[PDB]
């Protein structure tokens, strides 16, 4: 079902350093409703290998995008942390380049269109593409125009011909997710102006090495990308990389902007730091990702032991949050339902659904308060801040949380942490 990766997305070669395979693995949102037997469960191959070129990290297979996005899970929420990032996100991107208001900004992964409404408040115009069906009904009821189909050079082409030529072109945690870049990179090209911006916001490689965030690695996730690998794909687009501002979003980001070649924006000086900083820290060595690989193998075990240890001592467990990448880490580390008894997630899409190979329930906060749990393995630890911030009923109780990254740790410590 799922197609090999032969050559490199990015700059086009052949020669891979093999960093992880963790098998068999089923798909990440594939929440399942709870049944007698689950033989038939799909499962696909997850490894990742590195481009010795340019050093993309990559899965070494493609699960088909129509099986993962045309329906694909959402909330109709928001937190407030998601909320002011994408507050953030407008500042950066209209302060920093001067987008005056009544300019044009389309969006690639658009999902449920706050991102945009965000736009439309500082008085821009919008668009959207977003593939999936049931997310693009509910963005275009609430009056956030998207087209419910996956981005394209053909796309790009309706999109200028009725739409006009973009100020700002965003693609927000999607990037990643897109097999054929080269495509989108040209679609992008044909939508650029002179002026015109392409924004990515994905997870920044240097940090998912050096915080062992291993758990982000799933089929949705077929890049896992450096500044290095998008000055590779770039150039071969006539596309320049311009400007690039760091994030702590999703465990450390990078939101990176990009122009025509032969465009007005000039190419600030950071662009070039970021890649003499990928290279100091060893990203061009193979002994760096043989190095990941052994911390994964490490945090894995202990994880796993920490978790039986105090399961044995009679204490009971559950985990915070049913995000996607906790679907990793519970089906590396061999967690079952006797484990962590359930995970509470605030997405009525997922309350009564079983994560998936592992089985485990997902429940509603409002169960979870209801069962003496002494640890929540913290699952969502990218809302760290957020979580805790809410959590003092448990804490004071003697609650305690169990933080995967970057290496396992208990909250509260032992100490103030100054
Ligand atoms: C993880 S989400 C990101 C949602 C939102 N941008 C955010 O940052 O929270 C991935 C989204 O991109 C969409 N998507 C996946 N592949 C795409 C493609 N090739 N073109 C446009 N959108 C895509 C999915 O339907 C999904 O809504
Ligand atoms: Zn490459």
């Amino acid at each position: 079902t799922a197609r090999a990766v032969t050559t490199c997305r990015m700059c086009g070669a052949q020669d891979w350093q093999e960093v992880v395979d963790f098998g068999p693995v089923p798909l990440a949102d594939s929440f399942l409703e709870p049944a007698a037997s689950y033989d038939d469960e799909p499962r696909y191959p997850l490894a990742v290998v590195s481009c010795r070129s340019c050093r993309l990290m990559s899965l070494t297979h493609v699960v088909d995008p129509e099986v993962l996005y045309r329906t694909y899970p959402y909330t109709t929420s928001d937190s407030e942390t998601i909320k002011k990032h994408m507050g953030h996100v407008v500042a950066v991107c209209v302060e920093r380049f001067g987008i005056p208001e009544g300019s044009f900004v389309l969006e690639i992964g658009s999902n449920t269109g706050s991102q945009l409404k965000a736009f439309q408040n500082a008085g821009m115009r919008t668009l959207g593409i977003d593939p999936a069906r049931n997310i693009a009904a509910v963005a275009n009821e609430r009056g956030i125009e998207t087209l419910p189909e996956f981005f394209s050079v053909d796309t790009a082409a309706l999109v200028k011909k009725t739409h006009g030529t973009p100020q700002l072109v965003l693609g927000r945690h999607v990037f990643a997710h897109i097999d054929d870049v080269s495509a989108v990179a040209e679609g992008v090209r044909d939508l650029l102006g002179p002026d015109s911006l392409f924004a990515i916001e994905v997870p920044y490689l240097v940090d998912m090495l050096e915080r062992n965030e291993f758990d982000t690695i799933y089929h949705e996730h077929l890049s896992y990308i450096g500044v290095g690998s998008l000055v590779a794909l770039f150039r071969r687009h006539g596309l320049r990389v311009v400007d690039v501002e760091r994030l702590a979003v999703h465990g450390g980001s990078i939101l990176v902007f990009v122009g025509l070649d032969e465009g007005t924006r000039a190419t600030a000086p950071v662009v070039e730091e970021l890649i003499a900083l990928e290279k100091e820290r060893g990203l061009y060595e193979d002994a760096t990702y043989e190095r990941f690989a052994r911390h994964v193998a490490e945090i894995t075990a202990e994880l796993t032991s920490m978790v039986r240890s105090l399961r044995a001592e009679g204490k009971r467990i559950a985990g915070y949050g049913a995000p996607a990448k906790g679907n990793t880490l519970l089906n590396v580390c061999g967690l079952t339902a006797d484990d962590l008894e359930f995970c509470c997630d605030t997405t009525e899409f997922k309350q009564g659904l079983v994560l998936p190979g592992t089985h485990i329930p997902v429940r509603s906060p409002e169960y979870a308060k209801t069962q003496a749990i002494d640890y929540y393995l913290l699952l969502a630890w990218n809302y760290g801040e957020e979580i805790l911030a809410k959590e003092g009923p448990f804490l004071a109780d003697g609650g305690r949380f169990i933080l995967p990254n970057p290496r396992p740790s208990i909250v509260p410590p032992g100490e103030h942490h100054h």
